[PDB]
């Protein structure tokens, strides 16, 4: 299936390049750029959302899903764009954002004008509580509560995200028919498959229970925000009504999911996607459930992450399918926030390539990953965010929960916007992105680090990027051999092992500023090998003295 064999490139539109000079990346930006992703080697490509807008969260609360926002194009641009993708023999992925949808949108217009309206029920509005207070103790993802109270109708309305994201009613019927209607407009002119949006959320329970209630916390957010009763029903519904009638590729993102839960999406015989992106390797950085969140931060922890991947691989070894990735643009630069950004930055970027690149699953490139993009240096009130904006006002300013400096540090490491700053194709003005003014300032380590000098040195992230998708093309191990873990206990050294029809491939990675000692098992220690790739220039790899952050793949012969 071209999906298991795919290398996907995340394209992130407002941020990747800007054709027409307002300095928001455009779909004719896009197309003049498909050609470099073709040269990387990319096959499919994820748009994050184009779809009409007013950008609360940056295309994420779609006010037309079947209209452009005007800053991207027309749908003119849009079916241009799908056609100069398939001339060059490659697949786009649309987002598909259903479980919500922006507060402009005409149906919520309408919906909020009285209950009598053919709309009331596309959403969800629940009566106060006798107090006049919200429904229940229910928060948003963007702080505070789920709920918005309305004037006119004397009813809240849910929001598991902002409260210009109010969330769709998946009981109504007619709701799930104008989603599967918009997946056949987009899949009958061309677009090759979804990205979803939040799916695990669309199903709610209806009886809308309070949490426990906490102590630490006035608003919770917790199991009944994702994994409804009806979840899987509607998720087999949407394929059988749209998804079976198509040659597509679908993922899910599925924050909260675990092993379990991703069997039950990725199953083939279930007939629901084809795939998931878990959080629980973006998690290992994080308390648990701190009322601060993901901003209550831990340091690198390589035996989690091992631990985690490692779960992930043997879970879905011969049922399902995984995602494979590190960034998108939810997420700041992993060489910023698990590794050396600085004197090591090239050799760390292969290493975190490699570490991923040589599991089985669907690998992710996120735009500027493969030259090496770092986390920017920009004060907090550069900052476009609400996601930030938001989380200042609640923990540092109401509850006190971090403190300024706190905070500070916090968003310098995980802000999402440290993925959002425009793409750097050279070392010329706004890095060659924009000849007008960017919407946010590009990078300012920018005159190091773009397409540019990449393309002149052959020792560039880039061409190691490059080589690890040339060598998934030909070696069938890297797409279907099985994965054990090896030296599980080390502390700097992730190493695994895939065996495919008595073809082995050894990955051995130094994730860490020192050196350190890779020794194979005993029951590998008379296998020949041949060296696939290394981030080091100077094949007996039954013992490998690793240098910092050294990455090596080898094939035995
Ligand atoms: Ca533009």
């Amino acid at each position: 299936e071209w999906w298991k064999e795919a290398v996907v490139y995340q394209i992130y539109p407002r941020s990747f390049y800007d054709a027409n000079g307002d300095g928001f990346g455009d779909l004719q930006g896009v197309i003049q750029k498909l050609d470099y992703i073709k040269n990387l080697g990319a096959d499919v490509i994820w748009l994050s959302p184009v779809f009409d807008s007013p950008q609360d969260d940056n295309g994420y609360d779609i006010s037309d899903y079947k209209n452009m926002y005007e800053k991207f194009g027309t749908n003119e641009d849009m079916f241009q764009l799908i056609d100069e993708v398939h001339k060059r023999g490659m697949k786009i992925v649309m987002d598909l954002v259903v479980n919500h949808t922006s507060d402009e949108h005409a149906w919520f217009a309408e919906s909020r004008k009285s209950k009598d309206n053919p709309y009331r029920d596309y959403y969800l509005w629940k009566d106060p509580k006798p107090d006049g207070s919200e429904p229940n103790n229910w928060g948003s993802i963007f702080s505070g509560s789920a709920w918005t109270y309305d004037e006119g109708t004397g009813q809240y309305y849910l929001h598991y995200f902002s409260k210009k994201q109010p969330d769709l009613n998946w009981e109504n019927e007619a709701v799930r028919r104008e989603v599967y209607d918009v997946m056949r407009f987009w899949m009958d002119r061309g677009v090759d498959g979804w990205r979803m949006d939040v799916i695990p959320s669309i199903s709610k329970y209806t009886d809308f229970p309070d949490y426990e209630t906490d102590h630490s916390r006035s608003y919770i957010v917790g199991r009944y925000h994702s994994n409804g009763p009806r979840l899987h029903e509607f998720i087999q519904e949407m394929n059988r009504e749209v998804l079976s009638h198509y040659d597509c590729m679908t993922v899910g993102e599925a924050n909260g999911s675990d092993i379990e839960e991703a069997k039950k999406y990725t199953d083939a015989s279930r007939q629901e996607l084809n795939m998931i992106f878990t959080f629980e390797h973006m998690d290992i950085d994080k308390e648990q459930n701190s009322p601060n969140g993901k901003w209550q931060i831990k340091p690198f922890d390589l035996i989690a992450l091992k631990k985690t991947m490692t779960r992930w691989q043997t879970g879905l070894m011969n049922v399902g399918w995984n995602t494979l990735y590190f960034e998108n643009h939810d997420q700041p630069r992993v060489i910023s926030r698990w590794g050396n950004d600085r004197k090591l930055r090239k050799e760390c970027a292969k290493a975190f390539a490699t570490v991923l690149h040589g599991m089985k699953g669907t690998p992710f490139i996120y735009q500027g990953e493969e030259i090496g993009m770092v986390n920017s240096d920009m004060p907090l009130e550069m900052y476009d965010d609400l996601e930030i904006k938001n989380a200042y006002r609640e923990l540092v300013v109401e509850n006190k929960t971090m403190s300024e400096k706190e905070f500070v540090k916090a968003v310098m490491i995980k802000g999402r916007d440290h993925a959002r700053t425009p793409m750097q194709w050279d070392a010329g003005k706004h890095a060659g992105f924009t000849a007008g003014d960017p919407w946010i300032p590009v990078n300012s380590r920018y005159q190091d680090i773009n397409v540019k000098e990449s393309l002149e040195d052959q020792d560039s992230i880039f061409f190691y990027y490059q080589k690890l998708i040339q060598l998934r093309k030909q070696y069938k191990i890297m797409i279907y051999g099985d994965y054990q873990l090896l030296q599980e206990n080390d502390p700097q050294v992730f190493s695994y092992l895939r065996e495919y029809r008595g073809e082995k491939l050894l990955v051995v990675v130094n994730l860490s500023e020192e050196k350190a000692l890779f020794e194979a098992p005993p029951e590998l220690i008379h296998e020949r090998w041949k060296v696939l790739i290394s981030n080091y220039p100077q094949a007996d790899l039954k013992s490998i003295s690793l240098k910092p952050y050294e990455a090596v793949m080898g094939i035995s012969i």
